């Protein structure tokens, strides 16, 4: 009487009236309604999905009956509970489609007769955007209801009678609910408004129940915490409102990260929490990860906020300043040294070891001290390959160009020792690149200073952005009329010249005259010896019209437009240059003196279990505002 096809429609007609009936047919013939060859075959849907999916008007009476039908059969466990076994629908069940339909009154009823409120909606639609998904909330019918912008479902599934999501259970990455808030969170105004909200109310509320470990403390299956996982995720909205978080009520006062330690009149002083932020060695910290691992397109916002610029700033005066100028001079000198060892090298007769003397022991002291350079930067780059490295780091201004600069410097130091001792004497040649290359990596030292290192930055962009292009266009026409030049000039199978004949080097010596012309640094000189000479002047006039007038002038007008477009982004690039130089240094020293350049202050806070205080580090930030009295 009731066959598949036939349901599924009377449902989705939603009119309870011509299912009646099939509750005593279904009886008799010893069936239950999630039997195999009822339900559909690809996903595995039952009537009680297309009965929501096809929901009209907030409501539809087929779905009370086809339950009163269900506890008849005796399956409301198995009825209200469903693997779509579709790869991608692997979880989903009635409660998960009652939430997203914004129907409060099912959602009420399904958890009523004690169905699930944990299924992992584990399908691949129900992943993030970058495994090939559409929607991640979690995979939690709690952890829906809070993405979805439903405060009334979210409040009734913790204290609804029958069953309750606590507000801790982990989805099959780890995540908690504040974990996919983080996930779904864009820096819009409309999304960073219904964020930040229910993450309180949870966080609020769940400190009322399990008066215990923070639900913010609760690490996923990577360790990173809901704000370390928006530091690495860029998500200023929810990020900017973790740290500035000042709650009043006594109970919840430990959820607190910004305190107001004193006032008096128009000055207010005001503690921020660096208990993730700052951690020296023995924790993972939201500084590491946002100048390391994030984001790199709002970086700068994200090291623009509470703490975080006066919380660098006072590691640059404490030792990142000096650290950094004990390494510019190291370098300085190491290129002194690499540059005497080469203007005393000698140039006569394989390899030019006979040393024997003092200036030549003084030359040896030289290399050795450049070997030991060569092998420190190798070693330094392939323990980031094996540690920070791999990044898209081959064009990036954040110190992506240089660490491949280095390995060339490294690489190409140790060549020239490996043909100095195997008896090779372009010793010299590949030490030349070394040298012009590793003087032009003291840029790397400019990061010191906002003044030198914006402008080593224009360098690179208009290097990048301004330049190429222009050798594209300049190379194609060289070719075009160089090429359409020797033509015009008779062989030497004529005299043996080259100011009037042509053979065998007329191409690439015109290359570098035709580059020099355009350069204004070389002189027409009419050749003239030429079959056709009036055609020959008129093509180099085009020459210069179009190289120097035309595309080197464009050349200065299109950096200025660089320039200008660049200069804040290039502002704001150093300050990840800067934040990465201080990192980098203190990362290197033992965690003890870490500790003793530990910036805050240790504050008891407040107190905590059984009159426990809070032994929170601090930052303190004095502040005036002669408006709020
Ligand atoms: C977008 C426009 C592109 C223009 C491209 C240039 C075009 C030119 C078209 C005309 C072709 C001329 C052909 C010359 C042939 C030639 O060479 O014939 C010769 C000798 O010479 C003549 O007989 C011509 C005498 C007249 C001279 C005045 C020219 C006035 C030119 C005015 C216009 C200048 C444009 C200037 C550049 C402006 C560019 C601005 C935009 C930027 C983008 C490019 C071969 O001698 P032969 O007897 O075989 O043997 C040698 C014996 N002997 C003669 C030396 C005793
Ligand atoms: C407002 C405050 C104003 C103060 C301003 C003046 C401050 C001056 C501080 C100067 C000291 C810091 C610089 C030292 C040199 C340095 O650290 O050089 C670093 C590395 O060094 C080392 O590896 C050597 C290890 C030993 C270092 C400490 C020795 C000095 C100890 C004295 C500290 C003074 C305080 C406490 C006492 C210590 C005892 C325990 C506490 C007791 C309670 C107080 C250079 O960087 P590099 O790794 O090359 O850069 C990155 C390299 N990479 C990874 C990219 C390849
Ligand atoms: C990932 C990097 C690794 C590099 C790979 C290259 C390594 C090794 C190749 C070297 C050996 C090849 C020659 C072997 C045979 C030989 O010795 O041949 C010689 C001549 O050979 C050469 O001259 C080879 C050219 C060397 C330079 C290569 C490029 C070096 C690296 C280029 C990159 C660095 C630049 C940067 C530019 C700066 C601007 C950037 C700004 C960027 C700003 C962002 C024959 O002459 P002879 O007198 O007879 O020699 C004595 C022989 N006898 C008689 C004793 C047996
Ligand atoms: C191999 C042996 C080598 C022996 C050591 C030789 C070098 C020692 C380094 C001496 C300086 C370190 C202490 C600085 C403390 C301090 O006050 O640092 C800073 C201020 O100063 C600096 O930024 C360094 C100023 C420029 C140095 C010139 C180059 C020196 C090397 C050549 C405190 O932050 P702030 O004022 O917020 O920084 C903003 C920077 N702004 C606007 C004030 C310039
Ligand atoms: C308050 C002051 C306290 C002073 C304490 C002094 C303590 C110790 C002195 C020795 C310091 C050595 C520290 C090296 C740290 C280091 O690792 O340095 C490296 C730099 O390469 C080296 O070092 C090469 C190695 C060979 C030794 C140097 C040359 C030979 C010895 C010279 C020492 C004596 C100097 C100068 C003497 C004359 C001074 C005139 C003052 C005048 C003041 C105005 C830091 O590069 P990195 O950051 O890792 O960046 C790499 C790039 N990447 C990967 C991050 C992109
Ligand atoms: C390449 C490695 C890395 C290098 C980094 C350090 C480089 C240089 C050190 C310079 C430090 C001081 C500059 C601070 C400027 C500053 O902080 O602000 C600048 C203001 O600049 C100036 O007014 C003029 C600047 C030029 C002064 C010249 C004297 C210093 C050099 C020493 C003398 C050299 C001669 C002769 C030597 C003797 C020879 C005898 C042997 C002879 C042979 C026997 C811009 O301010 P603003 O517009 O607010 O922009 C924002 C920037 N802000 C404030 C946030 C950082
Ligand atoms: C994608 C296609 C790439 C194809 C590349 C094919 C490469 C080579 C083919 C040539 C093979 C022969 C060369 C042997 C080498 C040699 O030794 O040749 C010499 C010839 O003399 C020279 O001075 C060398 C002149 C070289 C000509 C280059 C032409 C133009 C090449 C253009 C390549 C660039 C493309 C495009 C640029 C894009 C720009 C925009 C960005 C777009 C990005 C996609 C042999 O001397 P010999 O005969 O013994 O004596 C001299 C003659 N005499 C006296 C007997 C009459
Ligand atoms: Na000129
Ligand atoms: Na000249
Ligand atoms: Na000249």
């Amino acid at each position: 009487v009731f066959n598949r096809p036939i349901l599924f429609d009377i449902v989705s007609r939603g009119s309870t009236a011509d299912l009646d009936g099939l509750l005593p047919f279904l009886l008799t013939h010893k069936k239950r309604l999630t039997d195999e060859e009822f339900r559909e075959p690809s996903t595995g849907k039952t009537c009680l999905p297309k009965a929501l999916l096809n929901l009209s008007n907030g409501r539809n009476d087929t779905i009370p009956v086809l339950l009163d039908i269900a506890e008849r059969t005796g399956n409301m466990r198995e009825f209200i509970n469903s693997p779509f076994r579709d790869i991608y629908y692997r979880g989903q069940t009635a409660l998960h489609i009652a939430i997203e339909r914004r129907c409060k009154h099912y959602v009420e009823l399904l958890v009523a007769q004690g169905a699930d409120v944990h299924a992992q909606a584990r399908g691949r639609f129900f992943q993030p955007k970058d495994e090939g998904g559409y929607f991640y909330f979690g995979e939690l019918p709690l952890s829906l209801a809070a993405c979805t912008n439903q405060p009334h479902i979210v409040n009734y599934l913790t204290e609804n009678p029958h069953k309750k999501a606590d507000m801790r259970r982990q989805d099959s990455r780890g995540n908690t609910v504040l974990h996919a808030l983080v996930a779904i969170a864009d820096n819009t105004r409309e999304n960073t408004k219904f964020v930040t909200k229910m993450y309180d109310l949870l966080l609020l509320k769940c400190a009322r129940l399990f008066p215990d470990s923070n639900l913010e403390a609760v690490l996923n299956n990577d360790g990173l915490s809901p704000l370390m996982m928006a530091a690495k995720t860029g998500k200023i909205g929810i990020f900017q409102h973790i740290i500035r978080r000042e709650v009043t009520d006594e109970d919840t006062r430990h959820l607190s990260r910004k305190f107001k330690d004193w006032a008096y009149g128009p000055v207010y002083s005001s503690l921020y929490d660096l208990s993730s932020l700052d951690t020296c060695g023995e924790e993972a910290s939201v500084l590491e990860i946002l100048v390391y691992n994030s984001k790199i397109e709002n970086r700068h916002e994200m090291l623009a906020v509470e703490p975080i610029n006066e919380l660098l700033r006072d590691k640059w005066r404490k030792f990142g300043a000096v650290s950094f100028y004990i390494n510019v001079v190291s370098y300085l000198c190491a290129m002194v040294i690499f540059t005497l060892t080469a203007y005393y090298q000698p140039l006569e007769g394989t390899p030019p070891y006979p040393y024997r003397t003092t200036v030549d022991y003084l030359r040896l002291a030289g290399e050795v001290i450049t070997l030991f350079t060569g092998v420190l930067f190798f070693f330094t780059n392939i323990k980031d390959l094996f540690m920070k490295k791999c990044p898209g780091v081959n064009s990036l201004f954040i110190d992506g160009s240089f660490q491949l600069l280095y390995f060339i410097y490294s690489v190409l130091v140790i060549v020239s020792a490996a043909l100095y001792l195997a008896g090779i004497e372009a010793y010299l040649a590949v030490m030349v690149f070394a040298l012009v290359l590793g003087w032009m990596n003291a840029l790397y030292f400019t990061r010191g200073l906002k003044l030198t290192g914006t402008y080593s930055i224009m360098i690179q962009k208009i290097l990048f952005k301004d330049l190429f292009r222009f050798l594209l266009v300049y190379l194609l026409f060289m070719i075009g009329y160089a090429s359409a030049l020797v033509s015009l000039l008779n062989p030497c199978a004529n005299v043996p010249t080259y100011p009037s004949c042509r053979d065998s080097e007329t191409f690439s010596t015109f290359l570098l005259d035709l580059f020099k012309l355009t350069i204004g640094m070389g002189d027409l000189e009419m050749l003239s010896s030429t079959k056709y000479p009036v055609v020959f002047i008129i093509l180099l006039v085009t020459y210069i019209i179009l190289t120097f007038v035309l595309l080197l002038n464009m050349l200065i007008a299109l950096m200025g437009e660089t320039v200008g477009q660049v200069s804040k982004e290039s502002k704001h690039i150093w300050k990840l240059q800067w934040a990465t130089t201080i990192l980098d240094i203190e990362r290197s020293f033992p965690v003890f003196l870490r500790k003793a350049f530990r910036s805050g202050e240790m504050v008891t806070v407040g107190k905590s279990s059984d009159g426990t205080p809070d032994r929170r580090w601090c930052f303190r930030v004095d502040e005036v505002n002669w408006s709020h009295w």
